[PDB]
């Protein structure tokens, strides 16, 4: 359908086991109305490549920012030259929250994180699972930092 907003992000991948160590994957991301899609970026002839996954918008309970990693690695650290660094460097985390726990997104920039969130918002509002509390923190090694919750479909720790 019509294309709301189409971004290159870092996003942390769903892992084979709770415990397995973390993988990072630059992806480029398309909103519409019915879904939260994500591709294999094209860098050379600068499109979108294959289709990797999907998010139905229905599903969505809950958009927000995720409090920071306290040391990240430098592809996750605030920067410097612009078109470079809105590629290489991912320091800005919101949470897609859904059916199957936590989706974690890395923006380049505020600005984006915050368009991405102001935008999802606005097509997750008819839902109906839509929460009204929410984890601040990353899930991490079988537990929420935020409140220790060891379940990632856990109620949220804060209200929102
Ligand atoms: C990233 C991943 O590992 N699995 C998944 C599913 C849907 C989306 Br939009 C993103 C990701
Ligand atoms: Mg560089
Ligand atoms: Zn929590």
């Amino acid at each position: 359908a019509a294309v709301i907003l189409e971004s290159i992000f870092l996003k942390r991948s769903q892992q084979k086991k709770k415990t397995s160590p973390l993988n990072f994957k630059k992806r480029l991301f398309l909103l519409t109305v019915h879904k939260l899609s994500y591709y294999e970026y094209d860098f050379e002839r600068g499109r979108r490549g294959s289709k990797k996954g999907s998010i139905d918008v229905e599903k969505i309970t809950c958009v927000e920012t995720v409090v920071p990693e306290k040391n990240p690695p430098p592809e996750r650290q605030i920067p410097e030259m612009e078109q470079i660094s809105i590629i290489e460097r991912f320091p800005y985390p919101f949470q897609v929250v859904y059916d199957e726990g936590p989706l974690y997104v890395f923006s380049p920039t505020e600005e984006l994180r915050k368009r991405w969130i102001h935008q999802l918002k606005n097509v997750i509002r008819y839902n109906s699972d839509l929460v009204q509390k929410y984890h601040p923190a990353f899930w991490i090694d079988g537990q929420y930092l935020c409140c220790s919750q060891t379940a990632k479909n856990a109620m949220g720790c804060q209200i929102l």
